[PDB]
Formats: C-alpha cells, structure tokens, sequence
C-alpha cells in the first residue's frame, strides 16, 4: 500500500543490526515531574556517526543496486552535507566504497574542511538545483554509484524504522513515541513498524512551527511543502517532506505538534541541564512537544511516551549562545 | 585492620537509599575503546539524582545520622556547600521534609543566592570569615534540631559511596578494575571497601590532578601528605585533601594513582562531550584522563575490562 513494508523494516533490522548500536532507552524524574507523563527517552545521540540516519544509510548501502546490471553499488552519491552526509559516508566506509558529497561552492569552508576530514569525497556544483543534479547525476552515473535521498529513498525510510523495533522491544508498556519531523523518513518508518505491529500505540510528529509544512499538510490532507527555506534552530528538520513519505504520515500518523523556536531553545537546554545528554537543537523538537501546551489535549490514558532523541551532531562553540 | 567503615555499612546504606536513587546505567564507547586498547564501561553517575553520585552518600547520613536533640530523626540539615555536596544535601532534605539551610557570608553575590535558592536551600547569614561561618553553622545545627554532614570524612557518606561498586559489580560480572576520581576520598574509600570485599582480584585505581596530587604523594610516602595549599585545577571537585579517615583506607585496599595533567582534564572533558554525548563536568572527566594517559597504557594487557565513574555532570553553562 506504501512505499515500504513492515518486512521492509525487518530486511533492514537484519541488514544492518551488526554495525549500528542498540541505543539505550533512558529516563529523567524531573522530565516527568514538568509533563505529567512516564517519559522515555531513545536515545539515537548515542547512535554511531551521531544520529540515527546511520540506519537508512547503511540499509540503502546494502540493499540498493546502481544498475540493472550491476548488483554491488560501487560508490555513493548525496546533497546532503549534514547528519545524513556523514552517516552515508561511514556506511560507505564500512562498505569499502567511496562517498561523494555534491556541495554548493557557497558552502562554508568549515564544512568543506570537515567533509573531507571524515572521509568524504567533495564534488563542488553551483548553488543553483539545475547544477546540483547536472553534478549529482552524472557522479552517480559515472562512478557506477547509487544516489541516497535523505528521506524519501525507500531502503532510507524502512531503516529509520528500526528505531521502532528496538523502542517496542524495550519499552513494552509504551502508549506513544514523539517523533522530530523533516522530510519524514524517520516518522515515515516509524509509523510503518508501530502500526503493523501495536497500531493502539500512538504516533505523534513534533515540528518547528517556523517549518510547519508537515501540520500544514495534515491539515489541508495534500502534501502543503515550504514555499521557502525555513528559519530554524533545529537545522536537521528544515526539509519538507516528500511525496514517499506523505502518504503514510498521512494515514498512519496520529498527531502533528509544533513548537516554537523558543519552546525548541529551552527543551534542549533542559536536556543539556538536567539530563546531562548532548542532543541536538533538532532533537529538542520532540521534548518541545511534550512540554507544549497543545500536548495537554493528549488523553491521560497516553501515559508511556517515548521520545527520539534524533542527534547529538552540536557544533559546542556555537551552541555557547544562540 | 579495621576502617571507619566495613562493607556491612554499605550493605546497610544500599538498603537505606535503593528506594530513592537511580540505578544508573553503564555506556559504552566504541572510540575510547580504540583510543585506550580496553574494553570501558562508563558507570553514568552524572545521571545521577542532583546530577553526582553525593546523594549516595548524603542521603544514607541524612537517613543514619542522629541531631543532639531527644528526638532521633534529624529536623533539618545544615551545609557550607553550594556544590555537589550541599546539593545534594537539600535534596536529601527534600525527600525527608526537612529544611535545607546553607550558611553564607553576607557579602555573596546576588547571583550566587539567586543559584542557591533555586535548587530551595534556605539561606542563613554569617560574616566573611572561618571563625563566623563555623559559630553561625554549630547555631543553626543546635537550634533547629539538625545535622552537618562532611562531604568526604564522615562514615555514613563513605558507606553510601560504595554503593557505586555494588552496582557495578553487578552490572559488569567481568569487570577487571574501576576507575575513581579522588579529592577527599569518600568515593574512592567507600568503593575501595565494596570491591576488595566482594571480589579483591578487581583493581581500584585513583586517579587525581597532578596539580592535587596528595593522594599519590601520599601512597608514594606511604604516610598522608595533604596538598600543602589549595590546588588550582579544572577538576574543581577535587580540590579537597584525603583525609583521616579515608587515608588508611586508599593506603591498604586502593591498587594505584594516576595523575594527569590540566591539558589531559580538558581533552578527556572535551573527547566525552563530542564522542559520547555525556555532558560530565571536568571533575569527570579525570578517570577519563587516567584511562587514557601513557602511564596507563603500560597496565597489564589482564586488565582489559575497565569502569571509569562518571562521577558528575554538574557544570556551569
Ligand atoms: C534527519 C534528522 C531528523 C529528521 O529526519 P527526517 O527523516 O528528515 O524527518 C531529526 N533529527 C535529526 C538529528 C536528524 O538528523
Ligand atoms: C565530590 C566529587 C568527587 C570526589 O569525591 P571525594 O569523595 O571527595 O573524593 C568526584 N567527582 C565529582 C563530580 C564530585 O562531586
Ligand atoms: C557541520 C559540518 O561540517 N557538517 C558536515 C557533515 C558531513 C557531511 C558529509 C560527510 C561528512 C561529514 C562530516
Ligand atoms: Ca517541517
Ligand atoms: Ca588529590
Ligand atoms: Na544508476
Ligand atoms: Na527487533
Ligand atoms: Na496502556
Ligand atoms: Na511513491
Ligand atoms: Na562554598
Ligand atoms: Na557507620
């Protein structure tokens, strides 16, 4: 009916279960003093690379073929310079094969430096899509590579649905799982894993309101994508989603919550203080949700609410002060 | 043998705090594991209640120790600290119904009371100087009905500390030595106790600033050498001396101390926030530091699975 399958999912548990790590579940007393709610935390900060897009990336590495004729992809190929891009890199690593990154001239050298440090190969385009994909296309085509969309890539969106497998399997009690939307793989795979196997099992979406394109898209029932590039602290969640993940955020998601940047600003720093846990900006939009007064519309019978923590990929210097 | 603490009394404080504290989790790290050539076990008392281990030991001495009054139960607590100590002090406090006070010189900042109050210790005032502080801290203990509580030196915090090694005993059956930030030794002493009780053949080793290094100068000497003056370090919670009490302790029963460096402290911080995510404050970050130092490299190749206690991740931000 979608795009993936729970088998899906369980092809990608097994394809990747001997790289990636079984991050722990953890909680806080005082997250579920300030909720009302017996909170549990996933905690994908702790995953290998930094975030959990080490799932999607290295099940796209080991299931997709370049070619009809080629069965063992020969590089890999993305836009992505952020957690995605440095997940597809290791996998790439792990596989014994070369990562390509296509990068923006205009991208900050910082960024370039980094790339490269971790393994990376850069392809420079202009800033421009029609460049971007002349680029991307033809490394793809010409390293016998497959291209890996950060979220709307099948083999992407049925690994970041592992997560759910481990969070149902070490939390048999949970009621919900709040799940940081972008372009919707992680939701996506989610939603596809809780409701083949416990659909009374709520899922909810917590979002940016200042990147509001997944609540407006639920609202209006069509897929609504930013009109322009969002203004966000969670920089991990400024994609829209697609037209893969739509149709099953559509269906199989419960609720969207969205958060403003100061609600996204303070769940983290309360995770950073009171939990001690590095996450992300992006990774606080879930925290954020619980803590929103919309999440009080939520029923009393939603006791057991785990929440991913997406990422801990923080630049510190930065983040001394926003 | 014979100690100001058995591993009856930590036996007794694990019955006493159980209920009240986290069991906290053990992590692990694929890349200190590569950079040390070990397998480590990070015991997380960073996500501990009040954010370090000292609820252990503060909350069996709120739960143990008797105020000079007719009544047994303590009616309040009473504390210098602003710390880890004092913190956690309160929220022992908390959890028994009794006020908190600190006793603070009258010219702190606003910002400091400001802290204080936050975490709900109740200020009491004293003048800027030792004699003050001690007079107006033994006023407040008599009057209220309360107790003081050493951080280090008194043996109900020792015997809850060593609540650390009971855990870790169990939740690393293999494990081949712990490692342990030293100041005052309440830590060390208490966990010194649990392990060469329950299973000898596990290594405790210390691990301290070099610019604080009494504790090896002191095991080097095989006599107490406390720092001559107040140490500067990074490591801001171990600063205290070893004392009386813990001394013979750490002489008899802890295998040995590594120094480290202010630059080893800060790289060792910096490498847990950035590859683990932990946000441990410097004073953690020492074990860290010993684990990864070159005399430590040279440890027997037998000692492979080592827990390094995370022993706090309170720090200013
Ligand atoms: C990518 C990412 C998300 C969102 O994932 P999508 O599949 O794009 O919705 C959330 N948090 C972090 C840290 C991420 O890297
Ligand atoms: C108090 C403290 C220590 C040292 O404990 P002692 O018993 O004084 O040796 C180490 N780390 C942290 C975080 C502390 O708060
Ligand atoms: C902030 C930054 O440098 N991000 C780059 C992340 C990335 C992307 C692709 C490959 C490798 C890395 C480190
Ligand atoms: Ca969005
Ligand atoms: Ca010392
Ligand atoms: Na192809
Ligand atoms: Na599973
Ligand atoms: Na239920
Ligand atoms: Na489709
Ligand atoms: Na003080
Ligand atoms: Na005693």
């Amino acid at each position: 009916q979608y795009d993936i399958s729970f088998a899906d999912v369980e092809k990608a548990h097994i394809n990747i279960r001997d790289s990636i790590h079984l991050t722990p579940v953890l909680t806080s007393s005082i997250l579920n003093q300030l909720t009302g709610r017996n909170l549990f935390f996933k905690c994908e900060l702790f995953q290998k690379t930094g975030s959990f897009k080490i799932r999607g990336a290295l099940n796209a590495v080991r299931s997709l073929v370049p070619d009809a004729l080629e069965r063992k992809p020969k590089a890999v190929v993305t836009h992505s310079s952020g957690n995605h891009g440095q997940a597809l890199t290791y996998a790439a690593k792990l596989e014994g094969i070369p990562a390509y990154i296509v990068v923006p001239q205009t991208a900050p050298d910082c960024k370039k430096l980094a790339i490269q440090a971790y393994g990376a190969s850069i392809v420079y385009c202009e800033p421009s899509d029609e460049s971007r994909e002349n680029v991307a296309k033809r490394v793809t085509e010409e390293t016998e590579g497959i291209m890996v969309h950060p979220n709307q890539e099948p083999a992407v969106i049925a690994g970041q649905g592992t997560i759910a497998l481990e969070v149902l399997n070490q939390v048999p009690l949970v009621d919900a799982l709040v799940v940081p939307v972008g372009g919707g793989g992680m939701l996506a795979g989610i939603a596809i894993t809780v409701k083949a196997l416990k659909p009374s099992v709520k899922v909810y979406a917590a979002e940016p309101s200042n990147a509001d394109d997944c609540y407006q898209s639920k609202l209006k029932g069509k897929l609504m994508p930013n009109l322009y590039p969002p203004e966000t602290i969670a920089d991990g969640v400024k994609s829209s989603i697609g037209l893969n993940t739509w149709p099953i955020i559509r269906d199989l998601v419960d609720d969207i919550f969205t958060v403003t940047e100061d609600e996204i600003k303070c769940a983290t720093q309360l995770v950073w203080e009171r939990m001690k846990l590095l996450i992300e900006p992006t990774a606080g939009v879930g925290v954020a949700a619980v803590l929103s007064q919309h999440f009080q519309t939520v029923s009393p019978e939603v006791k057991n609410i785990c929440i991913v923590l997406s990422g801990g990929n923080v630049d510190l210097t930065s983040s001394i002060t926003w």
